[PDB]
């Protein structure tokens, strides 16, 4: 049963959100997620990359903040300001995966820190990705908060920036409802895509609010 969802990041409510803590995604993600790199202050969600704890398997600690609940077709909106640095990604995306008994379906707004005048849109449907599209913003997303969105329908996904649609994709669209997830992370083995990360300290992607409306 999907219903309006609104989140202002005023307070952490463990029934609604989950601070990812003590696992990483592996592969190209060169960090473990730490609940301590999530901060809610003055109504802004701050997700940071820092140096990880001494006994971590990775050099860096990221943050990922994720809804308890899952969401279906409709309009997903974020008001956010990604981080700028080579070799990192600041994200708003939906995700479900084999662990939850479904195919890996996911829809992505990724800000490649190497160049925050661009956004990357992408989606995975039954694990099949390779739908990358880089949209030129003609502003620097790292300097101010802006509103990014996708409207996910059975037959397409539309992405939008500051209220206007800028890209639509038709091919093999995701099916299974997913959690909303926000993250920031440094990459490894992907110098071509992200640039090399340079260990620059205390990068923060900030998020003013998120909304979902079943339409
Ligand atoms: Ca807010």
């Amino acid at each position: 049963v999907f219903t309006h969802f609104g989140e202002g990041f005023d307070y952490y409510d463990s029934q609604l959100w989950e601070k990812a803590d003590g696992w990483g995604n592996g592969g190209v993600f060169n960090c473990i997620w730490r609940a301590y790199n999530i901060e809610l202050k003055d109504g802004i969600l701050n997700l940071s990359i820092t140096d990880d704890m001494p006994s971590s398997s990775k050099p860096y600690a990221g943050a990922e903040y994720r809804t308890r609940d899952k969401f279906g077709y409709g309009l997903y909106q974020v008001r956010m300001k990604p981080a700028k640095n080579p070799g990192i990604v600041s994200s708003f995306f939906t995700y479900t995966g084999p662990v939850h008994g479904t195919p890996w379906d996911e829809i992505d707004i990724e800000f490649l820190g190497k160049d925050t005048t661009k956004v990357q849109f992408n989606y995975y449907t039954n694990s099949a990705g390779n739908h990358e599209y880089i949209y030129d913003l003609r502003f620097d997303a790292s300097e101010d908060f802006h509103i990014y969105a996708f409207n996910w329908q059975p037959n397409y996904i539309a992405w939008l920036v500051d209220g206007e649609e800028v890209y639509r994709a038709y091919d093999d669209i995701p099916v299974h409802p997913g959690k909303i997830m926000l993250n920031i992370w440094p990459g490894i083995g992907v110098d071509e895509w992200l640039g090399a990360y340079d260990g620059k300290t205390n990068l923060t992607a900030s998020y003013d609010w998120v909304a979902y409306d079943p339409i």
